[PDB]
């Protein structure tokens, strides 16, 4: 359902993102597009995960489940307007302050001034897609809660297919050509909206949406929205700063950056959602009925899943760089010099991976323990780290930096939450991670060693189109995953 709809989503995004590389490279232009439209959106995805849909998604079903539905769409009515509300204030004054909303963002952009010029006008067509992706969020949020997964999955797929649409055929009009993006986004942003709404009418929840300061369950999703603000704060203000270091590298660092990050993005989310099915629900379980010792038994068994899928993922990634980058990118406007920057931060990017699969392991039972202090702590001391690193590494690897800056700021996350459970005793690993680890490293340089092997003996990656390139990516994919798990059956491993 999920895994079916969220991934063929997910090779649209990435053909999207191929086809902005190909016509739009990685230079002044798409780095304004990439700070105006994906900087904003992630901050709010921040805010909504973090506190309003963790808020929302029980009270909510709350309502659901001991009230009627008449009073579920009462209380959906006053919360998608008072949603609404905020969102056309907060997207006035963003179109009305653009300007020092850049300056702050990205300083550095000011040294090119028609760069900032051009971030500023598609903030400007970008703001209004905030209240849009909000209102789909919410129907996909109510759509959830009616355990229809596969809609809100697909959905984004409608926002993949505008872009694409925008810049196959509205670019070549548009004045400055990725200006049609933002017009993309926003046809994206109603598309996504329209589609939900009728399933929505299906189950009944699809009412106006109305203005009221009464509503007992408004204020009860805006209490338990308050204790988790710090951390969504912490997380914002670290990719803010982020950003602003990046914005004085020279242009195309923040395109470079976020095509590696995309490259890097593409197996995480395949074994993030495979994870979130085979484990997290059990984990889950045994957390709420109390079973300490089974809760140890998968939380041991996931980490070692996690060490088997993510660590050859990372170190294939590391390997493949170029042939990934050539063989997706480089075509058009994304020259060989791109593709070298983006291999970079690929590498950097790469040591991340392993924090960030960690990390959303380890973070469900924190919040269902409903601890939050030590997470805003860990959040705190995760942005110092981050910045620091920023700092160290930024002159000497630019881009490349930042990008590890990230990746190393995910690791030592990853790395506190999994000390306080630790110390807590909320978890100890079982015997024989010792051997555990020795069959991995024997089984990774068996695979490393082969990758190396064919790649010597595999034609210049430049050289060929696109299904030669995707096909002898796909050929070495294949032999260094073969390679890997044959090593592993020798070790052992016959059953899951
Ligand atoms: C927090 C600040 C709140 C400010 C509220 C202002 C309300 C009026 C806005 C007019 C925007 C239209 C003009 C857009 C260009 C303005 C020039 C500017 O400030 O640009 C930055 C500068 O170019 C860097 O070097
Ligand atoms: C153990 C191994 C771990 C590493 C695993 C690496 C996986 C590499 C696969 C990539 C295929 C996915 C991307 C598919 C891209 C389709 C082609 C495309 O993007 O075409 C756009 C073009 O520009 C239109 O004009
Ligand atoms: C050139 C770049 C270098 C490439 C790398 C060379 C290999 C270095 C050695 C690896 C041992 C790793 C040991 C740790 C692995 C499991 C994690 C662990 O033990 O974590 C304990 C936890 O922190 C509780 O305090
Ligand atoms: C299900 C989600 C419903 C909506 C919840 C989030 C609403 C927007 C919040 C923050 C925007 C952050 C600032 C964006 C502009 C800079
Ligand atoms: C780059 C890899 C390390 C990064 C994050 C790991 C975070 C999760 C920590 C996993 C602990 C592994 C483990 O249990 O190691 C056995 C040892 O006996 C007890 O630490």
């Amino acid at each position: 359902a999920i895994s079916s709809m969220t991934m063929f989503s997910r090779i649209l995004g990435f053909i999207r993102d191929a086809i902005i590389a190909r016509f739009f490279g990685a230079g002044a232009a798409t780095d304004a597009f990439f700070v105006a439209f994906r900087l904003p959106n992630l901050l709010r995805r921040i805010f909504a995960e973090g506190a309003f849909s963790q808020a929302f998604v029980p009270i909510l079903a709350e309502y659901k489940n001991q009230q009627g539905d008449e009073a579920t769409r009462t209380f959906i009515a006053y919360v998608s307007g008072l949603l609404t509300l905020i969102l056309a204030i907060v997207t006035l004054a963003g179109i009305l302050a653009a300007p020092w909303i850049i300056y702050i963002t990205a300083p550095g952009f000011t040294d090119t001034p028609d760069k900032f010029d051009l971030t500023v006008r598609l903030l400007r067509i970008t703001f209004p897609y905030i209240l849009l992706i909000s209102l789909a969020s919410l129907a996909g949020a109510i759509l959830n809660t009616w355990n229809r997964f596969s809609v809100p999955a697909f959905a984004p797929t409608l926002l993949n297919i505008s872009m694409i649409i925008s810049v196959l055929l509205l670019a070549p009009y548009c004045e400055p050509p990725i200006i049609a993006l933002g017009w993309g986004v926003f046809a994206g942003g109603i598309l996504q909206l329209l589609y939900q709404l009728p399933y929505l009418q299906k189950i009944g929840m699809l009412v106006l949406p109305r203005i009221s300061f009464r509503n007992s369950g408004v204020w009860r999703v805006l209490k338990l929205m308050g204790p988790a603000i710090i951390g969504v704060s912490v997380s914002q203000i670290s990719l803010i700063i982020n950003t602003i270091f990046a914005s004085f590298l020279q242009s195309g660092s923040v395109s470079w950056m976020y095509y590696a990050d995309r490259l890097m993005e593409l197996p995480t989310g395949v074994l993030g959602v495979a994870l979130g099915t085979i484990l997290l629900p059990s984990l889950a379980k045994s957390f709420s009925t109390g079973d300490h010792k089974e809760y140890q038994r998968l939380m041991d068994w996931g980490l070692r899943l996690c060490f088997l899928l993510a660590l050859p993922c990372a170190i294939a990634l590391a390997i493949l760089a170029e042939p990934l980058t050539v063989s997706l990118f480089q075509y058009g406007n994304f020259t060989a010099y791109d593709a070298v920057m983006t291999q970079r931060a690929l590498i950097a990017y790469c040591v991340g991976l392993m924090g960030l699969i960690v990390v959303k392991v380890l973070a469900p039972g924190f919040y269902s323990r409903q601890d939050i202090k030590t997470p805003v702590k860990i959040a705190i001391i995760t942005l110092i780290l981050t910045q620091l690193m920023n700092l160290a590494f930024i002159g000497s690897l630019k881009h490349a930096g930042l990008a590890l800056s990230i990746s190393l700021a995910a690791c030592f996350n990853a790395l506190m939450l999994y000390w306080q459970l630790r110390r807590q005793a909320i978890f100890s690993p079982l015997v024989g991670w010792g051997k555990f680890l020795l069959k991995l490293i024997a089984a990774l340089i068996v695979m490393v060693a082969v990758l190396l092997l064919l790649l010597n003996f595999m034609p210049p990656w430049e050289q060929g189109n696109m299904l030669v390139r995707i096909t002898r990516l796909l050929l070495v994919v294949f032999a260094g995953a073969m390679s890997y798990f044959a090593a592993l059956f020798i070790f052992g491993f016959r059953l899951r």
